[PDB]
């Protein structure tokens, strides 16, 4: 009876105080769940937990100690049980998309065997070929355009109630998302930063009043020039929901930002300047002068990378319904030919959500497709999580290729020793000649007072 | 303006009521850190934002569309600004410890300059080498303890009040814990599961059902892990895990808690297991019922990644002109302070909490941030501490290699025309010689479920 973190709901009313047909969280639970509860607050965040015990963010690394607070974290009185468990990602290796859909569609027991005890189990017929005694087994997996069908195999003769009508299982609309948060990378090839110029001058202060309150800002338009290499053709099908910048690797910093909905493969490189703006706030003391120096850099990065890109798919399982042992809500007796389709992945509808229509088996206006507690009745609450949730597992594709990128930086302001005025005002000159062709544009010294 | 996901707060006083100091979040604000709002949420939770809009749990896809709710996600009226970024971790190759703490400790852009600027920012004395004129620069790393030292190098002579007594930042107290969810590893070399047997028998019935089979038998692994370096003998995990699924040999291997990595390199290990069906036996008709028992072995190169975690302790006099020590003493003392650079310890060495609770005067006991912001300005600053703060690790690789016995589902077939017999031959004695250990099958009622 372990607590379940998607279950858990905060409330701020007060000490101990949660809402209602919900009640406080105690230390023992929180302990076997704290790397859940502790991922789900703010960073210096305090929450309270029964009895007069608390639980802190991230930042105070998820200490429970004795305490109060204002918020409480809860959970059901009447909590739903036995949720679906989610094993591990299933990750099939890069290549074209008929290669990923075919290992995918052909792995008999991570897909063809677990789908098939699905349509089993929620009452469709025939679902295993007529060689063998089986359900899900001698299996004819045939193409059909962009989807696949797997269909029981009906070569000779069966015997039954219209035994040679195998139920077919068809995998269709098949879509790629890359998770920019899995980035990894092969041994950095090529690397390193060199010193191409460092430009040096002073700032003097002419005055009787020791000078403070002025910041020195240095501006330049700098290029980025990177490439990418996509082993394989999948590549071209799949998509980012929402952009993000090339991760940093090195010291070497760079501004590279990936389109959302844009394939993967179209994104493949380019020259992009940049507008940045070192700055120092020195403080030169009265008739003195004070060094600056400023040291400007190449650099360039070469190495394999990898990301992982989700699979999802419309799961169509079509045939006709058992007599006295179907899972559809309403329980035909009449043999419909039934047709339903659930939606393997992101969250679409509730028709279509195994997950969903489970989470939900007790809300009665809820079960309005199939009925869930029917077949855990059936066959047993685990037989029927472990048939779930390897039906429901997740299944990634690795996204590979090299990146290699260029760009010239310049590091901070440095400032020095403050010596006597010789026998603000900036003595620091710039050749823009020389720097327009060692890659830095529209470079200047600005002064401006500080606020 | 910026929205910083660690200032938002959930409160449950209505629809659009935030607590005080607080004001709702608008689908445009949301939207931007979608990411961590819906992190923060219940599966199938839906919360609300400003306008009539709402935000849904991770279940529902983390959508944001018109609705309405009776909690809602808040954000500071008043917002810390300026939060000191994080950049992305520091990776070192895997080495002996002396060479991982030498790879960090001696690299000149991302730690002798970050670090001694820190010191000077500070307000700390002569952090730099007589050599330059500069901060951070001629400075001398040497190894002292389990834990090194860098201080300007002190050759020739020198300018100024105790000019000689340069600063010295001294690192220690070194920590490396293993990250779990780092795993990776290279081509498998080794993959391949085998049938070693596959029991078959036939559930009989003279129907019946609210009957679970039930078979209970022993799994086994065989393991063994190479260290590549020495690193490995002083990195742990807080929490013991249990080693990744790679390929589809199962295996049961559980890394302890509070050991050196290289303290656990391999061993034998049984786990009994527990596989249950509830068949629906037609009267007088036999089912069949199949198990089938398998034997695999995997082997191939990892590696893991630990977080390298140190104490930093900043030693040297203060400056009369100015530091940031909250009393700003003008004599010149000699001062001593301790950050360290990991996981939270206390409010005193955590640049970060006091950093976040510079605006709150009860909290300003040790250096004053305020101060060193207004004194060289915000982003200098906040670059800095992020130099000074980002996340370094360290690789931990080797070979690794397991077999195990292993048994697929107890099957059931179509029931055939002929307290529930079940046919069922098992050889113990047999199974036994072919690596399966206790195997046997029950019947037992159903009440539940």
């Amino acid at each position: 009876e372990p607590v379940y973190p998607d279950q858990l709901r905060l409330f701020s009313l007060g000490q101990g105080v949660c809402g209602d047909k919900y009640r406080p969280v105690n230390r023992e639970e929180a302990q076997s769940v704290k790397s859940n509860i502790v991922g789900m607050m703010g960073q210096w965040q305090i929450s309270g937990l029964a009895n007069g015990w608390v639980i802190m963010g991230p930042g105070y690394n998820g200490e429970i100690k004795p305490g109060t607070a204002s918020n409480t974290w809860c959970y059901p009185t009447n909590p739903v049980t036995g949720e679906i468990p989610t094993l591990s990602a299933l990750d099939i290796p890069d290549g074209d998309e008929v290669d990923v859909q075919w290992r995918l569609v052909h792995d008999s027991a991570n897909f063809i065997k677990p789908t098939s005890y699905l349509a089993h189990y929620l009452g469709y017929a025939w679902v295993g070929g007529n060689h063998s005694q089986y359900v899900g087994e001698d299996m004819d997996v045939t193409r059909d355009g962009d989807g696949w069908v797997i269909r029981g195999n009906n070569d000779g003769g069966c015997d039954g109630y219209r035994c040679g009508d195998k139920t077919a299982i068809k995998v269709s609309n098949f879509a790629y998302n890359l998770d920019p948060d899995s980035f990894k990378h092969g041994d950095v090839t090529q690397s390193d930063r060199q010193l191409v110029k460092t430009v040096v001058g002073w700032a003097v202060n002419d005055s009787d009043t020791p000078q403070s309150g002025y910041d020195v800002t240095l501006r330049y338009d700098t290029a980025t020039n990177w490439s990418k290499t996509n082993t394989y053709g999948l590549s071209e099908k799949v998509t980012t929901k929402n952009k993000f910048k090339w991760p940093l690797v090195g010291e070497t910093e760079l501004s590279i930002e990936i389109a959302a909905n844009q394939s993967w493969a179209s994104q493949n490189g380019g020259s992009t300047t940049t507008s940045l703006s070192q700055s120092v706030r020195p403080t030169v003391p009265a008739r003195s002068k004070i060094p600056v120096k400023i040291e400007l850099y190449k650099a360039d990065i070469s190495y394999p990378y990898e990301f992982k890109a989700d699979v999802s798919y419309d799961l169509t399982l079509s045939g006709f319904l058992r007599w006295g042992g179907n899972a559809w809500y309403t329980h035909p007796d009449n043999r419909p030919n039934w047709n339903h389709t659930f939606v393997i992945g992101p969250y679409k509808d509730k028709a279509s959500s195994i997950r969903y229509q489970w989470d939900k088996r007790y809300i009665p206006g809820e079960v309005k497709w199939w009925d869930w507690n029917w077949t855990i009745q059936q066959n047993g609450l685990s037989t029927m999580q472990n048939n779930l949730a390897r039906v429901l597992r997740p299944v990634r594709a690795g996204i590979t290729g090299d990146f290699s990128a260029e760009s010239q930086f310049a590091g901070n302001i440095e400032i020095g020793a403050p010596v006597p005025l010789a026998a603000l005002r900036l003595e620091i000159p710039l050749d823009a000649q020389e720097l327009s062709g060692l890659g830095f544009n529209n470079v200047s010294l600005s002064v401006t007072p500080a606020a």
